[PDB]
């Protein structure tokens, strides 16, 4: 019911990730600049489909 995130199980031999942890700080600012840059990648491909030369190649119709 907790926990249920997996690949939080280094090897159990050393974890230094201390000098990682403190960019824990400003890591989550750095991370969500780059998450909103993703998303206007998205917006670019609905473009290939929209258009004013119908790119979505897609066509509905009922079967007889």
């Amino acid at each position: 019911l907790d926990r249920w995130y997996l690949g939080g199980s280094p090897k159990g031999d050393v974890d230094p990730f201390y000098y990682d942890y403190e960019t824990v700080r400003n890591g989550g600012l750095i991370f969500a600049g780059l998450a909103f840059i993703v998303g206007l990648l998205i917006l670019l491909s609905r473009r290939f489909r929209s258009g004013g030369n119908k790119k979505r190649r897609q066509i509905n119709e009922d079967e007889p």
